[PDB]
């Protein structure tokens, strides 16, 4: 098979075993809540930017199958649009733009670097190594295109909090794009593109070892920090909250993969049936990825719903592992 | 040359650039002192034991050049003995045993995993890959032989701090060995040897990914933590304190490499002049390695000299980089 089903279980074992190590360390107070920030800061501000820069300068932008990127972008945009309109119609007038901003983000952007990358690395290294670069192209552009709309919706909600005649339409759009630019992923991707043009895709050997050393520690540290941040997050809550969680996680893990697959079918025109099928199966896998903790960080930053997002973030992690195993097994069975 | 001098400067750039990143993060309060413990716990309690286990189970104890190992431990023991007797003769009656316990440990135990391993990996990968395993054999055995004596001396100092007729010599030896056993580098090495025999040097593929994901995040994170703990450490001491610092750092970085080279000259019979020369150059390099932060941790645990060991630990790092560069150039010029 194009995707190695036999290597899928060891990769899942690695990822959720590091997550379990972090979870047990937090539960036993080996690493406390305050001490968790140091690992979080290192992995998000040093380990992730170095990896992003190294994978952005090296990337051959000319030899990129933009059809996969367009298909996944339109699938995510369609899911964003559907979730936004449904929430705006059904949510309580008190807070609709908050949900219509964060819920579509919850259901579209996923754990692509910490957890998504190891799975793609395991399944798509000896067959399709090009599939690894789409992790570093889909996610930054997804945060650069859909996240501005959600942040604008959250700023609109904050504006209803401070009711006034001054709409501040320019400021509302200004704040929404500013938060996207402030995120390390986006501006490190911009700098990586810049230095891909300046350095002509050749990172100097004087900084090669430094970049590898700072970027080879991301995967394990990010998985450990993910496990460490799940301590005391899943709490009992109302059954209306439970059903909206079920709908959101379903939209993320079944609806989003199916939509990604169908727009890949519509957009990707490949000479071979085999490579098109494998790319559609990858697009199915991209979406089985659980909700990124960045969504929880955004919810904490805006402080609008830090229980609906965080709980669904942790739960989708425990649902993604069975679904990804079941899906690929069902996708390698024929 | 046997060692790649052209690759030495990029390795130093990587190591001390991650150290500089950690230092600047600590100086700018990006990662605070309390937050640093979370990264410290991740490397010492999770990242280092996984790497030690993976490198202990895989290691083939049969194909090991014990001559280098014997030479280096005999050199470190000779330096330990010399420093111990000199300190016992010259130090003030008040704290002879504390200095005679920690100063010989300062001048023999070096940073072999965080800092030593990347350098040896850079200079001894395409030529002498066997040189990397000695890092994981010298350091544990050095910690299991010389460190017990130093801990016994510190327990003697603590005993005279609690002067009583019951010298409890059995307890003094018991605590000295117990501290070594409690160290992860020791009991993880024992477990790795045990599973090297049980698993016949074959780690299961199920846990290979987990171990290689938790152990590939050590070097960068450990260098970052070394830089992070360096903030606010170098402080002005007295002239006597400065001269004992100079003597200790010289014993560590010039005397110890020279003695190691001598024991390699004597206790090593090699078919080729070239391999013996390269291995003696390695033994010179081992000793140019700065004082391990574990020595400072031991000093903090015993709380006798937390300003003499720690300052010399930081200073030896900034002296090891010029010395290793100069020494490798001087060892590759002929
Ligand atoms: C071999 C030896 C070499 C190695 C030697 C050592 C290496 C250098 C070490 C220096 C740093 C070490 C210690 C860090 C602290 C010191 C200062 C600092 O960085 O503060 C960060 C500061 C720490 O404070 P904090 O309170 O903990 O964090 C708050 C956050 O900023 C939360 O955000 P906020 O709300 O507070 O917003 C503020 C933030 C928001 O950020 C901004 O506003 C800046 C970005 C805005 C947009 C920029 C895009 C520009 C586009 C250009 C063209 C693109 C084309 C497309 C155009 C777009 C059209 C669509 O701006 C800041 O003030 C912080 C960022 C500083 C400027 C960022 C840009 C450069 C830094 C990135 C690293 C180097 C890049 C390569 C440079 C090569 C030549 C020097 O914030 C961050 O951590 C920022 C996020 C991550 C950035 C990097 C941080 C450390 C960098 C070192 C490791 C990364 C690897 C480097 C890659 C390649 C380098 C070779
Ligand atoms: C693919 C999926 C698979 C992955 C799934 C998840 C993996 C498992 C995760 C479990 C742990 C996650 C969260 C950690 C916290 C939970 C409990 C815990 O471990 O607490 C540690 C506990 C945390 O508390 P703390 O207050 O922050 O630290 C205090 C320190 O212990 C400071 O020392 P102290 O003064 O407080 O002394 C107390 C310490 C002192 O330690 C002792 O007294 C124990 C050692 C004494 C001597 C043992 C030598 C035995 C020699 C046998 C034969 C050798 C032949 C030669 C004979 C000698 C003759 C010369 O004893 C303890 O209570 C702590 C150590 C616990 C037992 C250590 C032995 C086993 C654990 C090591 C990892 C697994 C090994 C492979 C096992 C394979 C089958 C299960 O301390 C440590 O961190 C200990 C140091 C490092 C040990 C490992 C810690 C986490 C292990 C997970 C990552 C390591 C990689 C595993 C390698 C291979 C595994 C496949
Ligand atoms: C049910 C499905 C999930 C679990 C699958 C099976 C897990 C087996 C774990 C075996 C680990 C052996 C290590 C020692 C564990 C026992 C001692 C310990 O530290 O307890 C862990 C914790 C209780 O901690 P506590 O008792 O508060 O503090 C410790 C001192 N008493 O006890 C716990 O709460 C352990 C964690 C259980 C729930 C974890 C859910 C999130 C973890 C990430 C996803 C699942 C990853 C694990 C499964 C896949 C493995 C790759
Ligand atoms: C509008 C709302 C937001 C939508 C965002 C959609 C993604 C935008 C990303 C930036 C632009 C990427 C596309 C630029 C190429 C020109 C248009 C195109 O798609 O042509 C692709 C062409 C290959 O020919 P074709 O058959 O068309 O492609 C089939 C795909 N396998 O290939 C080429 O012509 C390649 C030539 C250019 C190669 C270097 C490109 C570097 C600059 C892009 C870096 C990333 C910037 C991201 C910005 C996104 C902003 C939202
Ligand atoms: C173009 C017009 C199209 C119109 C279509 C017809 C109407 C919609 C039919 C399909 C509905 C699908 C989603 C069902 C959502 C149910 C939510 C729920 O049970 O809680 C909502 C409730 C708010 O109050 P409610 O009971 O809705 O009272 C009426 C409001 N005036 O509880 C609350 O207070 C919580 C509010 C939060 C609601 C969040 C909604 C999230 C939606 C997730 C959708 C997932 C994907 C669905 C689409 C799949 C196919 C692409
Ligand atoms: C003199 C020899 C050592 C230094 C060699 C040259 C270092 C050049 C550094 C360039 C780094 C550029 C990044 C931005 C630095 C300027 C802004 C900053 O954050 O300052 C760093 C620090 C002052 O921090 P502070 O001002 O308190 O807080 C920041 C906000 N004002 O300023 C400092 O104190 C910086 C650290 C200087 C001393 C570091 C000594 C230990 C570092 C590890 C060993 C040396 C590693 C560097 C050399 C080799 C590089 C691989
Ligand atoms: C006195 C104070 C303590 C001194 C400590 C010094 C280091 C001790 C480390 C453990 C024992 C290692 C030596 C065991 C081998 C028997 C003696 C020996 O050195 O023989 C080496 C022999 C090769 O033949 P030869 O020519 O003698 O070696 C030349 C070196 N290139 O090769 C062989 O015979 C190899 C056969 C055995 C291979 C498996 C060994 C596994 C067990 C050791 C694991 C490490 C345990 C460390 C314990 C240290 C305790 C302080
Ligand atoms: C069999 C007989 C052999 C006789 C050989 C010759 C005798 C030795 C001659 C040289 C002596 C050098 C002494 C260096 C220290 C000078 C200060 C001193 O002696 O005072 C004792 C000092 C007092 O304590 P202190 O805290 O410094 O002062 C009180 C106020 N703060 O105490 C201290 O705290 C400092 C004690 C010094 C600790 C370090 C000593 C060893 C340093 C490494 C030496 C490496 C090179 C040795 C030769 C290698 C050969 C292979």
């Amino acid at each position: 098979p194009s995707m190695s089903i036999t290597r899928l279980f060891p990769a899942l074992l690695e990822c959720f075993g590091i997550v379990l190590c972090g979870y047990i360390a937090g539960r036993a107070n080996v690493i406390t809540s305050t001490q968790a920030k140091g690992l979080g800061n290192f992995v998000s501000r040093f380990a992730l930017p170095a990896l992003l820069f190294k994978n952005m300068v090296v990337l051959n932008f000319s030899n990129v199958d933009w059809s996969f990127l367009y298909s996944i972008l339109i699938a995510k945009a369609s899911v964003f649009f559907i979730v936004c309109v449904l929430t705006l119609l059904v949510a309580s007038p008190d807070s609709r733009f908050s949900k219509a901003g964060l819920f579509p983000i919850f259901a579209t952007q996923s754990n692509d670097f910490a957890l998504g990358y190891p799975i793609v690395e395991a399944l798509y290294q000896t067959t399709y190594p090009e599939y690894l670069q789409y992790i570093y192209l889909v996610a930054p552009i997804s945060l650069m295109m859909l996240n501005p709309i959600g942040f604008i919706f959250c700023e609109i909600q904050k504006w209803k909090d401070t009711q006034n005649a001054s709409q501040n339409k320019i400021k509302i759009v200004g704040l929404g794009l500013l938060r996207v630019l402030q995120n390390p992923i986006v501006f490190m991707v911009f700098i990586g593109i810049a230095f891909n043009f300046i350095l002509d895709r050749k990172v100097p050997v004087y900084v090669e070892n430094f970049l590898d050393g700072l970027g080879n520690s991301f995967s394990g540290s990010a998985l450990f920090y993910l496990g460490l941040t799940m301590v005391g997050k899943i709490k009992r809550l109302k059954k209306s909250a439970f059903v909206v969680l079920i709908l959101l996680i379903t939209a993320k893990l079944l609806v989003l993969p199916l939509l990604c697959r169908e727009m890949v079918e519509l957009l990707d025109k490949g000479d071979s049936v085999v490579n098109h099928t494998s790319l559609s199966n990858y697009a199915f896998l991209y979406g089985v990825f659980p909700v990124a903790p960045g969504v929880a960080i955004f919810a904490t930053q805006f402080n609008m719903e830090v229980e609906i997002i965080t709980s669904g973030m942790v739960i989708s992690t425990f649902v993604s592992a069975p679904i990804m195993y079941v899906s690929a097994w069902l996708l390698t069975f024929p």
